[PDB]
């Protein structure tokens, strides 16, 4: 059967600024780069940045809610979010509708998130503060 | 410090067909559903489907290369691809890289992939046959 996410590939409009964002600003590990892409890891996540002439820099009001959240510990969350803010990283959402999260944009407007907590923890929180109509299986 | 992918959230135009696709066709585990979304798991992956009226059913020619690949074993790959084909799921690309890959679309046009092989396997292949301009770190 399917066993998890093998990789996440993000189309990027300018490779070097995107590599810098994920490696330098977010601290991911850069393994290789070439004229049209890069491979990074974030823990077990395999991230591929793919240079795509079709990628547009997209304001958050023009894109849907599809987004990519990265795990961070409770001890590191606030200072990492504050560092992104001080670095001028654009945002896209303020209301914490799914727990302790910071919502920010990559250089092309990909919707990213820092989140503290697992699915199990989110389900437990939702049992007390459920979303409208919520059913648990 | 970021420790991995926390969750992937896909915006969906119609919740019921998206739940059917990910739970029933793709075999993911449905943990909860509410009036405007669902939580599923696939191995370690936490998947959220978020009902979003801004999601367009998007032809593959009209979206960039951003895509989400799920892991499957080599032994299971061909029968899973055949299941998708029987269900009439559209393909958006043929495989031309190392490791088996099946490129298929979700009901809203999210670009998905089945892939066999790790980052380590890809890097080993690239070391032997580097892409144009490739540098390793
Ligand atoms: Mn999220
Ligand atoms: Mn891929």
């Amino acid at each position: 059967m399917l066993s998890g996410l093998n990789h996440l590939t993000l189309a990027v409009s300018q490779l070097a600024p995107s590599v810098a964002f994920y490696q330098q600003l977010l601290g991911m590990t850069l393994h290789a780069r070439w004229d049209s892409g890069a491979y990074l890891s974030c823990g077990d996540l395999w991230l591929c940045l793919s240079l795509d002439p079709q990628r547009r820099v997209t304001p958050p009001e023009e894109s849907d809610y599809t987004h990519y959240a990265f795990s961070i510990s409770e001890a590191d969350f606030a200072s990492f979010a504050a560092r992104l803010e001080a670095a001028g990283v654009a945002v896209w959402k303020l209301n914490r509708s799914e727990g302790a999260s910071h919502y920010f944009l990559d250089p092309d407007g990909h919707k990213l998130e820092l989140h503290v907590g697992s699915l199990a923890q989110r389900l437990a929180a939702c049992r007390e503060q459920p979303y409208k109509g919520m059913v648990f299986f």
